[PDB]
């Protein structure tokens, strides 16, 4: 019951072949050295791409879905983060949920992205 991430963002209208903004709102206890944050493409089952100790995980060299996701932190610089993603399809069409992880407590949100076909 210490963190908390809400949905407020409008809907993203990104069309096929054109990157979309995933964005959600959350707040650090202090330091995102130990945050996690993950993003999920309509599939809680699956994360696309996660951002921990203060950066995006790579994994291989030549990263398919680590080099399509990069994040691109918010002006507002309040708490709140976005993930660039290139090529949206379709199937990127839908909702993705945030997931603040720390310690053994974590909280979700969903965000409206609804990509142009």
């Amino acid at each position: 019951m210490d963190f908390r991430v809400v949905g407020p963002n409008l809907p993203i209208l990104a069309k096929v072949g054109e990157d979309a903004l995933l964005t959600c709102q959350l707040l650090p206890k202090r330091t995102t050295a130990h945050m996690e944050v993950r993003w999920y493409r309509s599939d809680p089952d699956m994360p696309v791409i996660m951002y921990r100790d203060g950066a995006e995980v790579t994994g291989l060299p030549m990263e398919g879905y680590g080099g399509r996701a990069e994040w691109m932190e918010d002006s507002t610089e309040e708490g709140s983060v976005a993930l660039k993603i290139r090529q949206v399809q379709p199937s990127d069409d839908g909702q993705y949920w945030c997931r603040f992880q720390e310690g053994d407590y974590w909280r979700e949100t969903s965000v409206l992205l609804q990509v142009a076909a």
